[PDB]
């Protein structure tokens, strides 16, 4: 039935690539088959974009979530198919709890594409190129950026913005303030921090006004109790019924993402094996920092697929 070992993790942004999925598309008719049905919510040819580019549309916030929750929603129909155990806990980042929302059944794969289209549009209207920006700062304690922050700010907005694993902080807010902050970063010893390429600073107080434009556009949708609990990003912790889900999902957008804490969460709860279900290895890398008793697995490829299918044999 259920395995209460196992949890499944969905990847957001970042985890894109040209070509991802290829391999596994090939020997899977379903993959392309479920690109279809989210490119009819998302209003664009997401497998055609997501092979062919342009990588410079591909990349761009609006694009890159719908294809990323088409790219989790393929694998987890595949792994599922294909008598995969199945997870006792889902979770996913920032665009992956949407993912993650999918799997359980709460939202349809066409509206899942849809909302996330709007999401990363309300979100890219939030800040036009130029105005936002995010960096990754390795290596030090959670208090030095934080105090850092808060320092940096000014008038503007410089926030912790991913609480990725320990020694992974990802900031965000006003480009100027990121820059401030990452000059008194590197003026204390701090020298492991890279401005990401991404124009669109999620999860900070920039997106206040697109959360409440993303919680209309969800009140409209038709919303289904979740058949796997999902643990949400703002605050670790499952939510129960539709209200509680979608204000987490409105609080998600303006509040850092808590991932380390959803892993912790996920561990304390008795998982031990973590599958990533969705493009790249990203969130497996974060997890074995986090937690290194934890058996974490990506499913994007054709040999990491089997060899997780096999290992974990139900």
């Amino acid at each position: 039935m259920t395995e209460s070992t196992l949890a499944f993790v969905f990847p957001g942004q970042g985890s894109q690539s040209l070509g991802m999925l290829a391999e596994l598309s090939e020997l899977h008719p379903q993959i392309r088959e479920t690109f279809a049905e989210a490119s009819e919510g998302a209003g664009v040819d997401l497998w055609a974009l997501s092979q062919g580019g342009p990588e410079e549309m591909l990349n761009r916030t609006e694009y890159t979530q719908p294809a990323l929750l088409a790219a989790g929603v393929a694998v987890w129909r595949l792994w599922t198919a294909q008598r995969g155990q199945r997870p006792a806990l889902l979770a996913g980042h920032s665009l992956g709890e949407y993912t993650a929302l999918v799997a359980a059944g709460v939202l349809s794969l066409h509206d899942g594409a849809h909302l996330v289209r709007l999401r990363g549009q309300f979100m890219q209207a939030a800040a036009p190129a130029g105005v936002g920006a995010m960096a990754a700062v390795l290596g030090a304690e959670d208090a030095v950026v934080l105090e850092v922050c808060a320092e940096a700010a000014g008038s503007q907005v410089v926030v912790p913005a991913n609480f990725n694993s320990p020694g992974q902080i990802v900031i965000g807010g006003d480009a100027a303030a990121v820059d401030r902050a990452l000059a008194l970063l590197a003026e204390r010893g701090v020298r492991k921090a890279v401005k990401l390429a991404v124009s669109v600073p999620s999860h900070t107080p920039l997106m206040r006004d697109a959360a409440n434009q993303l919680g209309e556009a969800m009140a409209g949708l038709s919303w289904h109790a979740p058949q796997i609990p999902v643990v949400q990003n703002v605050d670790a912790r499952v939510h129960d019924g539709s209200a509680a889900i979608r204000q987490a999902l409105v609080e998600q957008l303006y509040l850092p993402v808590q991932w380390t804490g959803c892993v912790q969460a996920l561990a304390s709860q008795g998982i031990t094996r973590i599958a990533e279900c969705g493009p790249g290895k990203v969130l497996s890398g974060l997890i074995k920092r986090i937690d290194k008793s934890l058996d974490a697995r990506p499913l994007a490829t054709p040999a990491d697929y089997a060899g997780a299918l096999d290992a974990w044999a139900h």
